[PDB]
């Protein structure tokens, strides 16, 4: 190809070293979850093709016979296109690994039927919804707000140093679990960062444009820093307290030319002048100038009380007990 602008940097030694693709990985039977030992009760969430159910597992754990999850499943109304995503977003899970700021995978149903995920169930639902519940109460507390903006940093870390790609990072997609715990959730749209170039199928319907970094947008490009991009956009909605990004702007051609010329969000109301800098840090044209996410767990660690990272690792190593 002649053009040499256009052509991404790409990056293997020798024939020795192969990525490792957890599409081509073995189903652990370990994960497996007899179908009659699990309950369906009230939806939680649900979409044209698909829905997250409210269940009860009875023998999934030794130390709670009945317990209660959620349920990620597809309804009658999808097709093979969502059937694929799903075992897909099932292989994901069940290579990243538990962390605390993960809704966590505990089972499958993968041997009869439709695919089912059982994961861990959050005692209090998404982010924006517990955020809109508490607006007049907090006029919740501001170090709450730092609290859950600390756990996502986190969170984000464990995944990208798994190299998987989130492309959906949204407060709706932060769920909150018992001990005020912020866990992140829907790895519908997840990819491995190799999985662009190695199995090259794509063509997701509808994105989240108001999260997307603008290569994301434009170039198809989803990395880390595009995920760093929609955490910017994650913490304008913390601080605005579930507020709709970019207000009363819709989607359009004179968005797309704000958005590249340069335009950005301001300051939201309960936001102070050091957390609007994280936001505009992640905000950078240039991907490579945004944080990491390890830099930016260091950043609002310095804005969190001093004892909080010795309490949050308390929590975090008895999770893994
Ligand atoms: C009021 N309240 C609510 C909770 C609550 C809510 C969850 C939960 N979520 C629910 C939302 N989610 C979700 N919704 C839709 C999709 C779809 C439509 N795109 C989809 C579904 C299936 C499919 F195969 C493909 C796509 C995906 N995911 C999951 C997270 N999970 C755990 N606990 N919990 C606890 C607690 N109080």
């Amino acid at each position: 190809y002649e053009i040499r602008w256009r052509v991404i940097e790409s990056i293997p030694d020798g024939h020795e070293y192969i990525y490792v693709d957890p599409m081509q990985l073995p189903y652990d039977s370990r994960w497996e979850f007899p179908r009659d030992g699990l309950v369906l009760g009230r939806v939680l969430g649900s979409g044209a093709f698909g829905k997250v159910v409210e269940g009860t597992a009875y023998g999934l754990s030794r130390s709670q016979p009945v317990m209660k999850v959620a349920v990620k499943m597809l309804k009658p109304t999808a097709r093979s296109s969502e059937k694929q995503a799903l075992m897909s977003e099932l292989k994901i899970m069940t290579h990243l690994g538990p962390h605390l700021n993960i809704v966590n995978l505990l089972g499958a149903c993968t041997k009869s039927g439709p695919i089912y995920i059982i994961i861990e169930y959050c005692f209090y639902g998404d982010l924006v919804n517990y955020l809109h519940k508490n607006r007049d109460s907090f006029l919740l507390t501001l170090l709450d707000l730092l609290s859950f903006t600390y756990q996502v940093a986190r969170g984000m870390e464990f995944l990208a140093s798994k190299n998987c790609v989130h492309r959906d990072l949204a407060a709706r997609n932060v769920l909150l679990a018992q001990g005020k715990i912020v866990k992140i959730c829907d790895f519908g749209l997840a990819r491995d960062i190799m999985h662009d170039s190695n199995y090259v199928s794509k063509g997701s319907t509808f994105l989240p444009v108001k999260w997307m970094a603008p290569e994301s947008i434009f170039d198809n490009l989803y990395t880390t820093l595009s995920d760093v991009w929609s955490y910017g956009i994650l913490l304008w909605e913390i601080f605005s307290l579930g507020g709709t990004p970019y207000p009363g702007m819709m989607v359009d051609s004179t968005f797309y030319n704000k958005i590249k010329s340069g335009y950005r969000m301001a300051k939201p109301d309960h936001a102070t002048s050091e957390v609007y800098e994280i936001m505009v840090k992640c905000w950078n044209s240039e991907p490579e100038k945004r944080p990491s996410f390890y830099h930016l767990s260091e950043i609002v660690e310095n804005l969190l009380p001093g004892q909080y990272k010795k309490s949050y690792e308390k929590i975090h190593l008895d999770f893994l007990k």
